């Protein structure tokens, strides 16, 4: 649901901005809130293209088309105001057009969520979703950095704004099974074209994570962070060797294996918390939830005082969850409609 | 060596400019050069008052001083105009004021070093040197994240403009020892006041770089890097515990350790060079290059062709250097003249 | 033909910017120049997912992408460095949510081009072509509005900057036949559900222009226009009634019409050249070449000194052009690929 | 009066802010408030001697002289705190001046209107009344395009502010009679000078308003407007020709006419309310009102649903009015006083 | 005391700012009210270094300290927030600095205080007090030309914000003895090192101020201005010949006098009033209030209407104030603890 159990919430009168808002996220935590009371859903983008399919595709009256640009403050403030919350989802995210034009992705990700949530404050929205990556956490292309540093100014805003008045919190997941131009359909297309399966590093490790797990972190950040939060769900991975051994079998192809070799930007293993977060989340059941530090802008926790339980604690990464099985692998994908789909045609 | 063997530069009719002027970087680069022929050092800052310090310090007709801000591409400007050299020191460097002020962070690490390049570009300067520090690579707190967003813009640069017009580079090192505010001043006072040496966490190690070290970093990139280069010194380190051994030994004093732990913003190793970096560098013998990638803007190293000499790599990193042993340290300790006229003054 | 008759270019050596590159138009003039011997052609937009599709789909080293907008300056000037020709197609271009955000039409049509003529004329760019529509033409919405402000700041250019520095100039065209969205798509879409045909008014007239004629068009201008010119191609018009029974004849279908009215926003019939436009305009065949008036910036053909020319001409529309017949129109619509596609696939 | 009959308002408490306030409309307006019991009215603009003029001319405690400029936001934000009711007048007008200055023309016109609507909506302004012209309807030269879309920006807010914060309305007439540098003292000058007039195409036709036509329109918006109204006066019009001839006479000249043909940026006719506009508007007797289309941001107005009285409407002009006859335009005229004071010393 | 006496004051739930924090008046302003009840201190600069030795150095659960630039309007509205008094010291200050960078020093004094005083506005401040110099007055130095400017800066908000929202004042005093830099360290050096005393010129007066002088100052304007005035502290002044003089014989030094010269821009007297201010300030004791004229924008006391008090008035300054004599500036030397611990050592 989208409400904690046992709470008095209405949507009856209640506006949701969604920036980034025709982006494949944008658009299936619009499908979540239209099933509900919400009064207005504002889809908030630059593509008017996009904008124009969505409103034909849904025909539904809660649904509003503003065009703007979170590297704006001034569309930005006419698309917030009345707004209750935010999901803030606008990004520049591919990972070679940041690498190569990191200016771009600081002007968008960096100052455009400053934008966001300065725009948000000023028009005392009841809460801001951020949504990051865990390319974030000790990252090393300029797409992952930008959104580190993007975390960073959505949670030094709780050392300063009152939840009361405007919460800003943010969630952090993996990339998304089968979505476009993953690996899932890379390998999938593979298959169908008789062509050798290209993989990197066998052995490289990352988090699986459905679009429906990634939009049920989001709401239950929106459900249940507390102003500060950074919120990931706990999640397993697998190597990719096995994904593609999993692909294969599915499909009962005999495709080769062809290694590539690691890419430029990429790691062998992905994390989701650093080993300081790990050390100071606390553990909500399916989720940890990192509380902003230092609140009152004390600063003897980075220079007189420090803690015995970050010196022993370990950090949450793809090698140290559950690593699938190729059984568990297979389980996984075959809920994957997307998957099923290619599947049946095959 | 000012310039490489078998090198002459005239420096005779050259303009360096320092942003970050004032600061104690700016000011051993700028004391190195003062014993070059070069025509003059601009010390580019807002601090008026330790500017002239500086100046009524010095006393030297090659120094000039301009009032000003790398956040402002027309403060910027002013001071570019005619210089062939930019060491470009400006930064917001200590990690809880970048923690709890990131904006402030990226306005002058990020957007600073853009205005800088971007003016520097526009006067034809021939080489801007970016500094950056360990803590940029694989990054934990604001300022180790906006210092590695600076080196993707800068090297994002020689993907664009061309050597011959502005070359663009930058040198990355750690912690010069006994800094301002740093470990080792803090423990020789702990003795000198007979307190307990406050140790966060013994087993963490740090590169040992001295400020002479790092001054010889950018000497070094100044006259070899080429355009998108990322320079980095191969250095030793120690593990925390050994560095206070060390001191209460040269100090022959007995203060209690007490373990504080490790605090907010902080690792337990430093890695001066990730594992892509490893795998691209060259070994130039005590430095390591690391070269710009897909100068020609080619996205297919990104997507469709990988590298297995990335995939087998590691990284270069406090614990697996040569770390120092005790003695060693106090060798080290002991070529510091900060350290000797501290054990002098201490009898 | 990319270069005149009795002409040589060497593209070889030169440098293609295209904003708005990912859209249909930039994708079309792209193809077009990739069989040329250009030696770039630079894609700037800021959909990296759409960049990256065409990268993968035409694999030609050709192609860069560059990621930026056109409200802002330092990113287009980043784009911008040693292009020789710009094709300017980046715009807000939807009727209603021009309408409902004029600001945004504002910020991307009128600044925004501003932005990429100031910025050309600074690289030194040889020609500069933007591209508008015939809505601008004593037009009533405010994406036509929004572009004919445009065309009023391309020209004033002309009346400032000298054309061997950098020729600016632009073309006018109606919307393209089976454009995503518009009514020939929505026509078969609605024969192939047997659905009705929704006609607003069946007696309005629009120009019909393939996409190959509006490449043909920009490359036109690219060849020949002079800077401050509106180049038009001179084109036959159909009545929405006739367009919708020559769909329903190729396809032999039996759909009924159902007239919904005219919607906001729109006119009965497209201008093409105003009655000024046309009194001054010269033909150069199959084209129209609006010459830019007053060069030296002199006032007294606006206020002291008339022309008996302007009063008695007319203006070119989508009425008095040549009307199709519905065979006519049938002979058109079957050049379409995508026309032949869907007719094929329909038995 | 400025209040409608039976109305229960008072000026007592009330500024009024004039931009452009030292133009000779701003100065009629300025003039027609003063016989009121408003507080104060602020003339704001950057024309330092101006201001000073009509300071020492007026000599009256209810007037303010704020130096500012519609293009700066802040400097617009010092004039417009406590604000009641704006009359936007500022502008570039000349047609030969935008035509080859468009930039300079967006930046007064459009942009210096956007920093002057939000600046009145964050200071709670009651009502903003912004001036537009016939040149703006299906227009051809800088000045009117710039004006148009103008007219699109300040329409736009009422789809997105409530009427209780901020009423923001327009009034679009043409050029007023005997204004400096239009074709009556053009003519009388000739006439004075024993020179041949000289006429553009005297087949021309342009409606006819004076001065206090116009301010009366500005009057009847501040009364009656709903926000994202736009107003018109009904108006005769007349050919050029005919105008002439009627100079002419009541000077009893014999001056020749000498045809100089259609300038630059001209029409031969003017229109005040385009097809759709008109057929949309609503009659309120002596003025047309056109209601802000769409207001709840509802695009199927625009892409799927139409309307058959638009197809069937005609546009509203200086040829479809009535066309007065030389004995109707000689009355008109004198009723000038402009035009008797010039007669007399005649 | 920080309130004034009979007053319902109490610092229990108020926050200061102080911008130029880090600087020695920010700092002794500072710690004047750590002596009181107040809730938080903000010290807001650019200099973390400084920022961090004041933190270690009081290590005060009332100070916070924030990074920021006054150049910067976002940057300013972070530190504002919640703020109720802003003490604003931001400044460039040293003359040849400001000469050689105008531009600069328009940036940092001018433009930095109207974002201060537009952000404290925006805030609901209660109070903002702006520190000058005596080189403001009849200003002739590119530093002094500045301050004057912000002077008139900071007093046409009183023309414009109602106290009660927020009060906006100034202060106005000379350099203060035994600064760093100044002359009495410069001399007392030149004493230690038995080199000759430069003198500029021996005739030239200054008023003397010790810090702890400066600091009431700001008290009293903290507590008793009311909004647009500028304060000055009634002061003794002495010739630069007799401070030597003083120097010497405190030292018991034989030191020869050098004359150097006067430097480019010094004047041989400071002003504290001009004419106009002395004709119209009031004597509050130990302070003159200037009060900011013409409230209400009336115009006409600058053309139509005129005062012969100004007429009469002559203006304050270290020539016509009282002239300490040599015993009475080595009295207040031995008020300086810095004077007196060189005293020592010596
Ligand atoms: C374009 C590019 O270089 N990488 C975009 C992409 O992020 P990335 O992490 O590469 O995800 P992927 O699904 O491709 O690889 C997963 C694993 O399979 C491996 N992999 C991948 C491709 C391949 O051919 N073979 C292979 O083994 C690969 O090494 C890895 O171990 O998609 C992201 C998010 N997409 N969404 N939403 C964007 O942020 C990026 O810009
Ligand atoms: C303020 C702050 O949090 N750290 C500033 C500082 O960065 P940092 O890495 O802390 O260097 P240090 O010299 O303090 O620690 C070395 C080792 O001693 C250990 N350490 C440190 C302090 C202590 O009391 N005990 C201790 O064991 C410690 O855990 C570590 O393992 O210096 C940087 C460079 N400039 N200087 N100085 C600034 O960028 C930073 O803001
Ligand atoms: C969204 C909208 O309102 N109109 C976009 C569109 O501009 P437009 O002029 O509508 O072109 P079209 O191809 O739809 O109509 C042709 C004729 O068919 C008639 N028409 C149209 C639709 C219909 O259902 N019935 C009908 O008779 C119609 O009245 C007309 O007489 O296409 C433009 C260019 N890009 N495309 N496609 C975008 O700039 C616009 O935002
Ligand atoms: C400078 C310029 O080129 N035109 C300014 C002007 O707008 P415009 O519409 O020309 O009004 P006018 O009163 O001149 O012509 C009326 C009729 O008489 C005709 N006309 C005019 C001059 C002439 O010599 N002969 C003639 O027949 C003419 O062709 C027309 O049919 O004044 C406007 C508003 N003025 N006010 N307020 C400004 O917006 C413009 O910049
Ligand atoms: C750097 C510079 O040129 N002047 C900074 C300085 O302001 P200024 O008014 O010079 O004060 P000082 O204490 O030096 O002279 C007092 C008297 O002694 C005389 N004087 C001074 C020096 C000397 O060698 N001999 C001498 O006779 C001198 O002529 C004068 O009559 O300090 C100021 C404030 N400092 N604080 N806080 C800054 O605003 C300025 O930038
Ligand atoms: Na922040
Ligand atoms: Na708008």
């Amino acid at each position: 649901g989208l409400v904690p159990r046992g709470s008095a919430m209405g949507f009856d009168d209640k506006i949701l901005l969604i920036t980034g808002g025709t982006g494949s996220f944008g658009n299936a935590v619009m499908k979540r809130f239209l099933d509900s009371n919400i009064k207005e859903i504002r889809i908030f983008s630059r593509d008017e293209k996009k904008q124009d399919d969505i409103r034909k595709k849904y025909n539904n009256s809660k649904l509003k088309f503003y065009i703007g640009d979170v590297r704006d403050s001034q569309s930005v403030e006419t698309a917030m105001r009345d707004v209750d919350y935010v999901f803030h989802a606008a990004a520049l995210k591919q990972v070679p057009s940041c690498e190569f034009f990191p200016v771009e992705a600081v002007k968008t990700n960096i100052i455009g969520t400053e934008n966001v949530l300065q725009s948000a404050i000023h028009q005392n929205v009841k809460k801001v979703i951020c949504l990051s990556t865990d390319k974030a956490a000790y990252p090393i292309n300029a797409m992952g950095i930008s959104k580190a540093m993007m975390e960073k100014v959505f949670v030094a805003k709780s050392r300063n704004i009152r939840s009361e008045q405007t919460l800003i919190c943010g969630t952090r997941y993996g990339n998304v099974m089968a979505s476009r131009g993953s690996v899932i359909p890379l390998f999938i297309d593979k298959i169908k074209a008789g062509e050798p399966l290209t993989i990197t590093d066998p052995d490289m490790t990352r988090f699986l994570m459905s679009l429906e797990d990634a939009v049920e972190l989001v709401v239950h950040a929106f459900k249940h962070a507390e102003t500060g939060d950074i919120m990931v769900q706990k999640a397993p991975s697998s190597t990719v060797g096995d994904l593609a051994t999993a692909l294969l079998e599915l499909f009962e192809a005999d495709n080769a294996i062809e290694i590539i070799g690691t890419r430029h930007g990429e790691k062998k293993a992905e994390t989701l918390l650093t080993r300081e977060e790990y050390a100071q989340c606390e553990d909500m059941g399916d989720y940890f939830r990192v509380p902003a530090d230092s609140r009152d802008l004390n600063y003897s926790n980075y220079v007189e005082t420090g803690n015995e339980k970050i010196t022993q604690s370990y950090e949450y990464n793809s090698d140290n969850t559950h690593i699938l099985t190729v059984e568990e692998i297979k389980e996984k994908l075959l809920t994957l409609e997307y998957v099923r789909n290619e599947l049946n045609d095959y």
